[PDB]
């Protein structure tokens, strides 16, 4: 049996950081090998570039001719860019099957969409003083970086898209925290946390995948064997696979990028409260391993999405708290990452890419620092 999982994916800045790249990075989440209605793909973009959004939405729309062929084919790295890269032998077979005429369009539909990409960052340069407007003509609610509000927008998932074969693709968030003057935002931690919550609220996952903008997925079946390790038990501590991959079992213990680790073990206990003045985030809190509750309606819960990325809602809040991710008072400390405690039986499964201190860094880069 696998259960669902959720992947985040967070960003500040497109113009240190290449759309085409973190492009690539979704498309090889919405390639994943894995029941569409069990993973979704929650995208912060901290810095509310209009940019991020529609490069976003290019991305999406492109996804739905990718994610089909790679499937079709069984095209792995699920990152065209990468993967329009590696060499293929065409003197392996003496017959052309239809392989041929989808590779050879397939790339021109790449390279289509990087000029798309390309002609929304030349446009995103001359930046006009009168703020962005969108290509259908609406105003972009983030002109302003430091006063807009929450923005939430899903792509593809099971009431948009549909890949060309016309099946129905992962889910994709576009997520952006509300942002007032007055409101210490915690950058990086304070997206995360929010984007730990959005996510709750929403497709409510058992297991939660952060990666960084450019760890794209290069084996679609990482979250087969990923499931398929993290529910069984057994003895020691870490293991190593064959850059490659982890899997640890058995205080607190912080972890990054790259990780597929339990939600539950974020929230202290085992699945009053104060998680916020949000009843539903609460409910998931209590929930079985993951799910949403039936009881639950699509306008009440998008209304609480917004509500869990508000400002101030992680007031006297008991986030940044002693679980989840945590910050280190001001002039910033480095005391972040994800936390989970004593754990009872619980294991955590990483792809990254003196004795005990010389072990205790490896075993942090394989955490994502």
């Amino acid at each position: 049996q696998l259960a669902a999982v959720d992947i985040f994916v967070s960003t500040v800045d497109p113009l240190k950081e290449p759309p085409l790249v973190t492009a690539n990075t979704v498309l090889s989440i919405l390639a994943v090998d894995y029941p569409v209605d069990k993973v979704s793909c929650y995208v912060s973009d901290d810095g509310a570039a209009m940019l991020s959004f529609e490069s976003l939405a290019e991305t999406s729309e492109f996804a739905r001719k990718w994610v089909p062929f790679c499937k079709k084919y069984s095209i792995e790295p699920r990152a065209p860019e990468w993967y329009f890269a590696a060499k293929i032998d065409y003197l392996k077979d003496k017959v052309q099957t239809s392989f041929v005429k989808d590779r050879r369009a397939m790339k021109r539909e790449y390279e289509e969409f990087k000029i798309r990409i390309n002609a929304l960052v030349s446009k995103a340069l001359k930046c006009p003083e009168e703020g962005w407007v969108m290509q259908d003509g609406t105003p972009w609610p983030g002109n302003n970086t430091r006063d807009h509000p929450g923005m939430i927008q899903v792509f593809l998932g099971q009431n948009g898209g549909l890949d060309a074969e016309g099946n129905e693709l992962p889910r994709l968030v576009y997520v952006s925290r509300e942002k007032r003057p007055g409101f210490q935002h915690h950058k990086k931690a304070g997206a995360m946390n929010a984007l730990v919550r959005v996510s709750a609220v929403l497709t409510n996952g058992p297991f939660i995948l952060n990666l960084d903008c450019d760890h794209y997925i290069n084996n679609s079946k990482a979250l087969r064997e990923a499931m398929c390790f993290l529910m069984d038990p057994n003895l020691g501590k870490q293991v190593c696979y064959v850059r490659n991959t982890v899997f640890f079992d058995i205080g607190p213990v912080y972890v990054g990028t790259g990780c597929v680790f339990n939600r539950t073990a974020l929230y202290g206990y085992e699945p009053e409260k104060r998680f916020g003045q949000s009843a539903v985030f609460v409910a998931s809190t209590l929930m079985e391993n993951g799910g949403v509750p039936p009881s639950a309606t699509p306008e009440n819960l998008l209304k609480e999405a917004i509500h869990v990325i508000s400002c101030g809602y992680e007031d006297k809040s008991d986030w940044g708290m002693e679980i989840g991710w945590i910050y280190g008072s001001v002039t910033e400390d480095i005391l972040t990452g994800f936390k989970m405690h004593a754990r009872g039986w619980r294991s955590i499964y990483c792809m990254p890419k003196n004795l005990s201190d010389r072990l205790n860094q490896v075993l942090r880069w394989a955490l994502g620092s």
